[PDB]
Parts: C-alpha cells; structure tokens; sequence
C-alpha cells in the first residue's frame, strides 16, 4: 500500500522554498533528513523533488533501467556557464556520449601513469611552500589545497601553469568560479529570479563567466603556440569511435571550463576534510604517517609507491564517507514506477540523493557512523553495492575518480612524510557551501621533519 510522504515545514505559497534560504542548504537538508527519515518531499512553486537518504531506496534510484541522471536546479544554473560539457549534459544529448567516448582514454591507467610526474611537480611546490614558512606562521588549509588542485588539473590536463603558489591571493579564475558557484547556490531560494533586485547578481555572474572564458582563451592560445598528449590533446583532436566525429569548438570550450572546475574543487575539499579528520584523530594520523614514512622511501614518490599507500587511501575514502564534496546528485524516473514498494512515481518525477545521509545509514555501517574510522574501507569491495557513492552512479559516474584519488593520495602521503601537524587553534569545523562542500577557516601549523625532497 502507498504511503504518505513526510515533508518539512511550509511557508504558505512559497511551500518549502524558503528552507533553502541559508548559506548552508545541504547541511539544512541533512538535518531535515535526520528528522523526517529516508525520504521526504520538497515542494517549491512550480516544482517538486524527493530527497532520499537510505541505502535501501537509493539502491533503487541507482538502477539505470529505471532512472537516469537529472539536472538538479543547481546543475541547470551551472549549465549557464558549463553548457553541454560532461557534468551538465543530459545522457540523451549527442554531446554526452560523444565527449564521454573521446575523453575516457584520458583517464586510463596508462594516462594516469603519464600524469604522475606533473602531479609531483605541483606537490613539490606545496611541500616547499610549507618547508619555507617561518616559526611564527601557519597554514590556511583549504586555500593551499585549492592552489594545489587547480594547478594540478591545469598542468596535467592542459599543460598550463596557473602558478597558484606564486600568489598570496586566490587565483583570478578561482575568485570568479567561487562567486559563480555561490550565485547558483543562492539562486536556489529565489522565488522571482527576474526581480530587478537581482540585476547586480546577474551582472556579476556574467562578469565571472567572462573571466573563466578569458582563461579558457589563454589555454587554447598557449596550446596553439606550443608536443603534448594530454586531456586537451584529446579534446582538440580525439574522434568518437561511434560517430567518427571530433568535438566542435563550442563543446570543447564547455569541456575545458567543466574539467577546470570539476577537476579540482571537490579534490581541494577532500584533502581539506582528510587533514581535518587526521588532526582530530591523533591515533589515525599516527597510522597514516607510519605508512607514509615506510612506503615513500625515495626523494619523491613513484607511481607504484602511491598505489601502495593503502591506509592513506582508506583515510580519503572515510573523509568522502562523512563529507562527500559534491554532496548530491539528481535522477528522474524513466517510466512510471514504484519506489521501495511504497512510493509510486510518474515518468519524469525527480529524486535527489543526499550523499552525506546515505553515508550515515546505520543499517549499513553500524551505529558509529559519526566516528572517523578508515578501517571501514579495509576491504572496499565488500561494502554493499550503492552504499558508498561519493562519485555518483553508473554511466554518469565521475570520469575523474582515479585522477582525484591518485592526486589526493600522493599529496597527502607527501604531507604526512614531511611534517608533523598541529591543530593549534582547536579548530571548530565550519563547512562552507558553494554547491560543493569545504571546511572554511581551517588552519594548522606544520613542523618539518627535515627530510630532503627530491628534484621534480
Ligand atoms: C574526490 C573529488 C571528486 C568528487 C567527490 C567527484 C564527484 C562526482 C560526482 C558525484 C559526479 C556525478 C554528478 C552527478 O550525477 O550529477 C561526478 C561527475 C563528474 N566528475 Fe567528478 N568528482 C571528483 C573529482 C573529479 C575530477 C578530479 C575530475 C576531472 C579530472 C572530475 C570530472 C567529472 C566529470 C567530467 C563528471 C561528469 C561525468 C559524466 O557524466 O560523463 N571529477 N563527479
Ligand atoms: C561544470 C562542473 C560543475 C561542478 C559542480 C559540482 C557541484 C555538485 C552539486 C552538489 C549538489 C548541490 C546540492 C544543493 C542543495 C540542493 O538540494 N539543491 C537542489 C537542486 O539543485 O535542485
């Protein structure tokens, strides 16, 4: 028998919309899920969606024969600048499968081995920056992780140096990207987006989109005036084996913007949360540091050595369990269907997967879901299907998962090998939201173990 779906408090004609009028919407939705359960309806004028938090219902949502990727309102706003790039295209648009086929080779094992040296280049810059700090100084963690991740996707993917470690202020592309993501997030609660009160928001949004595109212009120009075989090489020259066609210029521009953003923001968040959890759990930090010291025996890490940092990998997966940095994904019903044998859906109905909640399902993980325990991932293959989804689902899953994890494992391994870390301010977790999640104001002090770093 069908069941009435729980729903949060309403605001008259605005329904639930005002619940999104907060600078921390995902965290607000997590609290609503804690109060209402595995599923709740969320209505706004002219639209409805249903938020899923349990593995038993999410496993159904992840059945590709019944549901396909949907562009949530957030992705529709991001599409204003990411167009039909891979992250914001519908599965049925020609450019999705075409770009997917052309770019998948850029994330093969062979490609990853080829990216390794450039990843080390930026990682060494991070380690040198910290080695060079004076006794009285400290590290702004998310800031430096963003310097590291943006520079890494820039160099490995486009042979372009953002030179973020040569700047004391965030890189211009970052300032505009963050403002654009913040606008998309703030636009979620706007009942009347065309009210003149938002003209300055619109003007600033166009300005930020222009800055990102001006950068894309530079990357394209520098490649033209430059022999590489990287992500950009495939975007410019690769042919889809199905159609035999290469991407057109417009889509290429969207892919560059897409990869510069998806290719670093969430990885900066991951590294930031991983270091946060490590300093808050001394015993776990000790285990991870022991592995880094034992495994990374050379001046700089080799590809094989990074693959051997098992515990560091577990630490990263546990950080993704608690705070998956792209916290949700959306789906739509391909045909009428019944969810969990109790909730009838009509073709087209939308669902939102609240990843942080899925990852706190006590019926899967046990009651200690709030504890940071990397050991949960000792044998990742044994976790029930669809219980852990920080990288999305099926054919629309993250194309750069291995890239992100290789980069994060390498850098965290080097960090743990070279410094002892101190949470000198007893930092209180404050998670800033820009659709994606990242600690804000997280600072630490790093005391060098004075171990020489090898040449790049
Ligand atoms: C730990 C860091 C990362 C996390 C948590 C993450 C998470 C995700 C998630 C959840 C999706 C699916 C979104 C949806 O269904 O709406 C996704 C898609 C995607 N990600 Fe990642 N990602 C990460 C790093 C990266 C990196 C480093 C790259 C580029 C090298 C990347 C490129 C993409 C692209 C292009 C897609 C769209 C794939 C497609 O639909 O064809 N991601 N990612
Ligand atoms: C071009 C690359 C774009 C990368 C963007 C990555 C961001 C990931 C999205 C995280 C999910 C945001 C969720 C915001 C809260 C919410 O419930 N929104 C509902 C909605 O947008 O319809």
């Amino acid at each position: 028998t069908i069941k009435e779906m729980p729903q949060p408090k309403t605001f008259g004609e605005l329904k639930n919309l005002p619940l999104l009028n907060t600078d921390k919407p995902v965290q607000a939705l997590m609290k609503i899920a804690d109060e209402l359960g595995e599923i709740f309806k969320f209505e706004a004028p002219g639209r409805v969606t249903r938020y899923l938090s349990s593995q038993r219902l999410i496993k159904e949502a992840c059945d590709e024969s019944r549901f396909d990727k949907n562009l949530s309102q957030a992705l529709k706003f991001v599409r204003d600048f990411a167009g039909d790039g891979l992250f914001t295209s519908w599965t049925h648009e020609k450019n999705w499968k075409k770009a997917h086929n052309i770019l998948l080779p850029s994330f093969s094992q062979q490609a990853m081995k080829g990216y390794h040296a450039m990843m080390v280049d930026i990682a060494v810059q991070l380690v040198q920056k910290w080695e060079r700090l004076n006794a009285d100084e400290h590290i702004e963690v998310p800031e430096d992780m963003t310097r590291l991740t943006l520079d890494t996707i820039g160099l490995c993917g486009f042979n372009y140096r953002f030179n973020s470690f040569y700047r004391d202020q965030p890189h211009p592309f970052i300032t505009s990207m963050v403002r654009a993501l913040d606008e998309a997030m703030n636009k979620l609660q706007r009942a009347n987006p065309d009210d003149p009160a938002y003209d300055e928001n619109k003007r600033q949004f166009q300005e930020d989109i222009k800055v990102m595109n001006d950068l894309v212009d530079k990357i394209i120009a520098d490649r033209k005036a430059s022999q590489s075989d990287d992500l950009l090489t495939h975007m410019l020259n690769g042919k889809d084996p199905e159609t035999g066609e290469p991407l057109d210029d417009e889509n290429i521009r969207y892919q560059i913007i897409t990869f510069l953003i998806a290719g670093h923001e969430t990885t900066s968040g991951l590294l930031s949360f991983a270091l946060y959890f490590l300093v808050k759990n001394p015993h776990v930090l000790q285990k991870a540091a022991e592995e880094a010291a034992r495994v990374l025996v050379d001046p700089v890490p080799s590809y094989k050595q990074v693959k051997q940092l098992k515990y560091v990998g577990m630490v990263l997966n546990e950080a993704l369990r608690l705070w998956p940095t792209a916290p949700a994904f959306s789906l739509y019903a391909k045909e009428d269907t019944v969810l969990g044998g109790e909730y009838p859906l009509e073709k087209g109905d939308e669902l939102m997967v609240l990843i942080p909640q899925l990852h706190r399902d006590k019926t899967i993980w046990g009651d200690d879901v709030e504890e940071f325990r990397p050991e949960r991932f000792e044998n990742p293959s044994a976790i029930p299907q669809h219980a852990f989804k920080p990288f999305g689902n099926g054919q629309r899953a993250c194309i750069g998962q291995q890239f992100a994890l290789h980069e994060a494992t390498l850098v965290l391994g080097m960090m743990l090998k070279h410094f002892d870390f101190e949470d000198h301010t007893n930092y209180e977790l404050d998670i800033k939201e820009t659709l994606t999640l990242k600690p804000e104001g997280f600072v630490v002090k790093a005391k060098s173990k004075k171990i020489p770093l090898g040449g790049i």
